[PDB]
């Protein structure tokens, strides 16, 4: 289901207890929960610019082909486990299966990002099976067209899913996805599977009865 550990990652800098970025962290994470019950993505900034004083920015993106209550069951889980592996930092970021959530004290909402964040190759690969291949290009290559929220596609046994985190405009989810794709052929050439995480896109592919 939608709730298996993917990636973590926290800020090197960490805050204090009883500051008001202590406060703007709980506010923040605590209208994620509220936001969860009717929308599958929002965005937040909490407080003004500074450090102990800092204001937060953040955001959640829950994987668009879910329910409701699966999304929220989702966000809760992970403010608690943001919260367990990330305990005092400034930033963090967490990737279930079913949900993303991510708060800096930076303002990085609506801004691309291509970084890679989380790429993982399966240890199968796949060799002398040329049809494979043209299929997988096929599949990314549709992953890419992605202007808005996710895609599902399929191509004999090759499947793929893509999604851009709502904060990106249609011109930046199309190259965030294209730099996604870029890097599971470069980084994951040969594999059955795998999945890239950039800032503020992924994308996965495997193979369904290989
Ligand atoms: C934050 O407060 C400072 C004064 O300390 C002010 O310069 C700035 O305009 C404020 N910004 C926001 C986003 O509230």
């Amino acid at each position: 289901e939608s709730h298996i550990f993917i990636y973590g990652g926290c800020s090197p800098e960490k805050y204090t207890p009883n500051t008001p970025f202590e406060s703007n962290r709980d506010t923040f994470l605590s209208s994620v929960v509220t936001s969860s019950s009717d929308a599958s993505f929002n965005s937040f900034a909490v407080g003004n610019d500074s450090s102990s004083s800092s204001a937060v920015f953040g955001l959640y993106q829950c994987r668009d082909d879910l329910r409701s209550s699966d999304c929220s069951k989702c966000i809760q889980t992970s403010v608690d486990q943001i919260t367990l592996i990330c305990p005092y930092s400034y930033g963090a970021s967490l990737q279930l299966e079913g949900c993303f959530l991510r708060y800096e004290t930076n303002d990085f909402l609506g801004k691309p990002d291509t970084s890679l964040r989380y790429k993982k190759c399966s240890s199968k690969s796949v060799e002398n099976d040329y049809d494979f291949f043209k299929r997988r290009d096929d599949v990314l290559s549709d992953l890419e067209s992605t202007q808005l929220g996710y895609k599902v596609s399929r191509s004999g046994l090759v499947e793929g899913y893509a999604q851009c985190v709502g904060d990106l405009s249609p011109s930046d989810c199309t190259a965030c996805l294209a730099e996604s794709v870029g890097k599971l052929k470069n980084l994951c050439g040969s594999a059955v599977a795998a999945e890239v995480y950039l800032a503020q896109c992924y994308a996965r592919y495997w193979g369904s009865g290989y």
